[PDB]
């Protein structure tokens, strides 16, 4: 069979307070489990994960074909040109089985000065009916900001396991500019799962999603509790087991890009279960030009033979070759 990959359980409880040296312990944690398989569970995080669950089931399980065409990207609605990012990303019955429902920065009002400059990445969320999902869209926001300040602690932990000050990371990452997001993905079970729907890896995995690095600086996850995810390590490919009470944390591509490879961005992979289960990724996506100076932890000098890169350039074109690769979600 398939080993398990060595995911630790880390208390991020310390990164929230003001004690530097349990700080720095934690650090540590993250340094350790950054440089083995890449991934850890954030564990008493403080977020009521059982809520989310629920609210989010609710959504899913009530909205309906007519307002699922009404709120969708322009993948699946050519009348809505300006929905790239954020909106419905339907199933398609016998072909696809996935759906979801991402959006953005809840600052990203008509009136942003970004949304005004019609600038790439930037879009004003849209919302269901109010009368058809009371409550949503408040809970929804109020998730994103719950998420965004876990985030920021789990940064300060990256940043001070790397050798900088504990705001290293999270300077670029504001309330008013970022470019992260909230993705709410339904994995649906089907009787007879159509096998149009499900793609075949080299070594003959069931797959839902093939082999892939994260488009984001990191990626803080809740998942149900049903296994399937993998993460490629030196032995192979490696179960990552559930745990539906932690935040499964991993870098992306930024991060490699910034670090010059010493914290990777882990190559994973997502495999076919039948079952009606849920995926909410949070993607921690800095400012469109914020600009971070690459560097080396192993090196003397600190000093990497890599250019600098602003997020907005290097989220753009990551969504659209991720989509090139893997299909369009
Ligand atoms: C992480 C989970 C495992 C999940 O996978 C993802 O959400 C898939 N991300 C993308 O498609 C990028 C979506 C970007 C989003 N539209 C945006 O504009 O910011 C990855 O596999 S990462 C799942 O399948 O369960
Ligand atoms: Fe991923």
């Amino acid at each position: 069979s398939v080993s398990k990959a060595n995911v630790p359980k880390i208390d991020v409880s310390p990164l929230f307070g003001d004690d530097q040296a349990a700080k720095m312990r934690v650090a540590q944690q993250i340094d350790a489990a950054s440089r083995d398989t890449g991934f850890f569970y954030a564990v008493n995080h403080g977020i009521n994960v059982q809520r989310l669950s629920q609210k989010t089931k609710e959504f899913h399980m009530s909205i309906t074909p007519e307002e699922k065409w009404d709120l969708a990207i322009r993948a699946y609605n050519k009348e809505h040109q300006d929905q790239v990012r954020a909106g419905y990303y339907l199933s398609i019955p016998g072909k696809k089985a996935v759906e979801s429902f991402c959006y953005l920065n809840p600052n990203f009002t008509p009136d942003h000065p970004r949304i005004q400059a019609k600038t790439p990445t930037h879009e004003v969320n849209v919302w269901p009916d109010e009368t058809k999902h009371p409550g949503f869209q408040d809970f929804a926001e109020q998730y994103y900001w719950d998420v965004f300040g876990l985030s920021s602690a789990l940064l300060k932990g990256y940043a001070l396991a790397l050798g900088k000050e504990e705001n290293f990371f999270a300077r670029h990452f504001k309330p008013d500019d970022t470019l992260a997001s909230v993705v709410l993905i339904r994995y649906p079970y089907l009787d007879p799962y159509p096998e149009a729907a499900i793609k075949t890896a080299a070594d003959g995995t069931k797959l839902s999603f093939e082999w892939h690095e994260d488009v984001s600086l990191i990626t803080v996850l809740y998942q149900s509790n049903v296994q399937n995810l993998q993460v490629e390590t030196a032995a192979g490919y490696q179960d990552i087991e559930a745990d539906d009470t932690g935040y499964l944390i991993n870098c992306g591509s930024y991060m490699a890009h910034l670090t010059n490879n010493y914290y990777k961005a882990p190559i994973h992979r997502v495999k076919w279960v039948n079952a009606e289960r849920q995926s909410l990724p949070f993607f921690v996506n800095l400012g469109y030009d914020s600009v971070i100076d690459p560097f080396d932890p192993r090196e003397p000098n600190g000093k990497s033979d890599r250019e600098p890169l602003s997020y907005g350039d290097y989220l753009q074109n990551g969504l659209v070759s991720l989509i090139n690769k893997n299909g369009q979600t």
